[PDB]
DNA sequence: TAACTTGAAAGTATTTCGATTTCTTGGCTTTATATATCTTGTGGAAAGCGTGCTAACTTCGGCAGCACATATACTAA
């Protein structure tokens, strides 16, 4: 994995990161985030969605 | 040697007034179902500087270059 990544869904990754690290989350919480943004990413409602769409589905 | 009628002197009280609060209005958010269409929100696959120190031994150990010497072929007498 990490080949057969776009980099929309890369960036969208970053963002989550860097949204975990700015509230100081632990690396459990990091994880769990990045599992729960591509189980997200899996469906394609949402993987061809708006940039708004694809912050809020980060926040969410 | 008191007693009552003086005066400007306090609190003290109540009455209104500035102001901030409380109370009214809309209107949007959201729940499902599908009905339908413009341009512009994206997915995704490409592809056209910069340092320091040696950590020191051994014993290479080669070649760089160089370079010195000379044996030989050319030339003047």
């Amino acid at each position: 994995e990490n080949e057969q990544v776009s980099r929309s869904q890369q960036r969208g990754l970053r963002r989550v990161r860097d949204l975990c690290r700015v509230l100081q989350l632990p690396p459990t919480f990091e994880d769990t985030a990045v599992a729960y943004y591509q189980q997200a990413y899996r469906h394609s409602g949402i993987r061809a969605a708006r940039l708004q769409k694809k912050e809020v589905l980060v926040g969410c």
